[PDB]
């Protein structure tokens, strides 16, 4: 219970002893790992010690910790607990929850960032049309006419379960996906589903092949509702090469703001099951997964053509170079255009050097090596080299189930 | 129990039964996961239960299990154990253990070829001089003018761990790394410590980029000794590129046989700590690690400043873009000059299937994704879609230190 990590590359060698105050389980065993499985109400008893177990780690934090205060807000929230079965944070609770849950979000490689994190406190929203009207204010603040600023917008947190706000989204802003009769799909295929359950709650889709999707917006657990985001709020980014004069006739386009909208929020105990947040992307994401994966937009095939390449054999490497091309090009096109984007060469150098600010300042930082590492050049990125440990800290981020497999209407 | 593995690219589940027959530790608890860390005598009593284990999965494979052949073999290990407190394998026993270790190997890419395995059975050697000679044919063998062929050589077991036999070299081959006063390498950075304890064996080293070093051979727990490979046995591959003619002044070049020199291969509780083992090379590991990692030949640099890429930026991706070209320049070469090599898109297909085949036929493959993925362009090859479960099965290929930090030196 007093772990290293090494650096393979510079032989650099960290001691972790954050690892001891991790709580949830990790889905591996003696027997068995499983670091690349991606997927591996609360009563008033199991409520109190959650809630403790975060005042004490908040008092800590601003160095009042078995203050008269800290034991008086320990007492107050026992008090509600025990005569409401939840309680409320305090407006500075709630900041430092939210931006510890991006600190100890493991799978996230730009957590440098995570003290500057602009925190919309979203708790008195009532109605799905106020929901909106949020979202709408997050999209614009975060977006900042390209010059992109992290934020959360945090909806009210869950009671009995069957008042949930969610939003059906996966992610604020994404591109429609419908089949065919020619059997192929036209737009993105990780979407198909979501939008035939817009268009049969009445979205028109304006049959193409990057429609920005409609929000479906649940609030206290009733039937969700359809807004479109103003497209005027929607930065879109036109991909081009650099070098490349046809690049631009495949007629690829990106959005600027990747904005998780699928995750819950734990603080304290408290489950917010819609907390929109938002960053920035770093070029791979788009370029390498969204681009490029045989189940998305999968281009690489007509990327190969247009550059005449050897597609006869695997080992002529095609793939990879119009892998680095296509990637080239998000970056351009992007920096042109003035929106904030980091590549994978510069995220991952910062990521190790927060992993050793963590190190010195925290005993440690979770990290997930098989998310952490890029999709493309990973042995070339510096966090290839770099062991890491995974465990699961409170304030967290979880993933949630779709909700229109679960929800009754 | 039942545990499943999804497929995020085809949406194919796997159910895993196998990992039921795994005893060892991961590392990894409930509460933490190290799968990305590198590393996470035996008495009469510990080693009966792990000789009756081995025997019946033999026993069984050969579909016999149960038989008198079995019985009778059970009793005779027993009393070889109880007696001399070891046992020996029988030759068949030898080449479904060697076999099933490399099966039974998580990290490794290239397991469909593992009921193709050439066994060479040393046991019967007793000094270093027998030892070269051992290697020197298995190199021969394996090498096979270009078109190689899997091997493994088994050198006599552990017995009190006093009289190890032990390969000090990591692979049979690899180049030489000298450590220049100025704080630069020349040769290979990986193979500086190991050079330095050659040069004071006595080897009398070239001083070039690429030495091929001499064989550091432990016979029964004795001093090592120093053995030059013959250079005609040693098939190397000149790195030029089909585009650019430029490639070739680079100077570059590698060794055709990538083998594995400084594991423990454990079959029934016996421990072979001298078993190399050689297959092929997936072009990625020369293309991108030896020769793009920056503790190694590091030529990223050299190579994008000839191609006059755009190297003020990271973001003009430069060091990618040389990546892909040095790649595509070790498999050019190597398929030019008629040298096995499989590609990193080719050995991850093949792979998949493997994988597939496997839990069919074993209810099972463990899997560690960390090292499965390729070093460059993960995502683009089906491994990187693939949930995998990593546990460990006997017989089995271990990690063992270096003999230069434990061996008591005799003089
Ligand atoms: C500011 C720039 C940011 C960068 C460059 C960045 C980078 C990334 C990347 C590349 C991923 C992988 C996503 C994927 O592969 O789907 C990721 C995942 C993740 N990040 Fe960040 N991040 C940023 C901001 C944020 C913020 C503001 C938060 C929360 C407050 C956050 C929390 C998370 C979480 C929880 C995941 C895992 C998502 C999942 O499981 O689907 N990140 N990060
Ligand atoms: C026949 C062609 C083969 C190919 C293409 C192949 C591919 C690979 C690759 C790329 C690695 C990772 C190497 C590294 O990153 O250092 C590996 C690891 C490994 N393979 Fe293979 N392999 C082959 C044959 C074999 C054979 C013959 C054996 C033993 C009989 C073997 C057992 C292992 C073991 C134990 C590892 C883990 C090595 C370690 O921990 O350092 N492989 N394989
Ligand atoms: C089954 C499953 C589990 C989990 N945990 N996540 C997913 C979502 C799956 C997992 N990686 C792909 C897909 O995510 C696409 C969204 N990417 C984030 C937008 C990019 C991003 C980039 C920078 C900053 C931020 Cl805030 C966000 C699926
Ligand atoms: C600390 C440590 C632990 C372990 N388990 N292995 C290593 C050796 C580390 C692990 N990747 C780098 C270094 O291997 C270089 C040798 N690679 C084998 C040549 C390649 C190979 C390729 C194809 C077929 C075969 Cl039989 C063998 C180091
Ligand atoms: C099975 C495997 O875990 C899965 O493909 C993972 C691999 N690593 C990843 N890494 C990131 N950042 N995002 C992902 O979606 C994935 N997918
Ligand atoms: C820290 C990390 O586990 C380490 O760099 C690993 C990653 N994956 C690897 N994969 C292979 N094939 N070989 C390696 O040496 C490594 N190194
Ligand atoms: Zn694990």
């Amino acid at each position: 219970r007093f772990l290293k990590v090494k650096n393979w590359e510079t032989d650099v060698v960290l001691t972790d002893t954050l690892h001891l105050k991790s709580t949830l389980e990790t889905g591996c065993t003696e027997h068995i790992c499983m670091g690349s499985i991606m997927l591996p109400v609360r009563t008033k008893d199991q409520l109190f010690p959650l809630a403790k177990e975060f005042l004490d780690q908040y008092y800590s934090s601003i160095k009042r910790f078995g203050s008269k205060a800290h034991m008086d807000r320990l007492e107050e929230v026992n008090k509600e607990i025990e005569s409401t079965s939840t309680y409320q944070l305090k407006d500075t609770e709630l900041i430092y929850g939210a931006k510890h849950a991006w600190r100890n979000a493991s799978r996230c490689v730009g957590r440098i960032q995570w003290s500057k994190l602009q925190v919309f406190d979203a708790r008195d929203c009532t109605t799905a049309h106020g929901m909106f009207n949020y979202i709408c204010n997050h999209v614009k603040y975060a977006t900042n006419k390209g010059n992109l600023r992290s934020a959360i917008t945090i909806f009210p947190q869950r009671t009995d379960g069957k008042h949930d706000f969610r939003v059906w989204n996966s992610q604020l802003i994404r591109y429609a996906g419908y089949k065919q009769p020619d059997g192929s799909t036209l737009g993105d295929p990780a979407n198909v589903q979501f939008t035939e359950i817009c268009i049969q709650q009445g979205w028109k889709a304006p049959r193409g092949r990057f429609d920005v999707l409609p929000l479906l917006l649940q609030a206290n657990g009733n039937d969700p509702e359809l807004f479109q985001i103003p497209p005027e709020l929607v930065l879109e980014v036109p991909i081009r090469h650099p070098k490349f004069d046809w690049f631009k006739d495949l007629g690829l386009k990106w959005y600027g703001l990747p904005a998780v909208s699928n995750m819950l929020l734990e603080i304290g105990g408290l489950e917010f099951s819609a907390c929109p947040f938002s960053g920035w992307y770093m070029g791979t994401e788009i370029g390498v997964r969204d681009y490029c994966d045989n189940s998305r937009y999968n281009i690489l095939e007509e990327v190969a053509k247009k550059m005449d390449l050897d597609m006869r054999k695997t080992s002529s490497l095609w793939k990879d170079q119009a892998l680095v091309e296509i990637n080239i090009a998000v970056l351009y096109s992007f920096q042109s255009d003035k929106v904030t984007i980091v590549d994978h060469h510069s995220a991952t150098e910062s990521f190790i050097k927060h992993m050793e600010n963590e190190y010195r300042c925290r005993g440690g930082c979770p990290a997930d090596w098989v998310w952490i590492v890029p999709p493309m050049s990973g042995s070339i990125t510096p966090v290839f080299h770099q062991e890491m440990l995974n465990y699961r800290l409170t304030p967290s981020f979880e993933y949630q189930p779709d909700p229109w497999n679960t929800h009754v209407w």
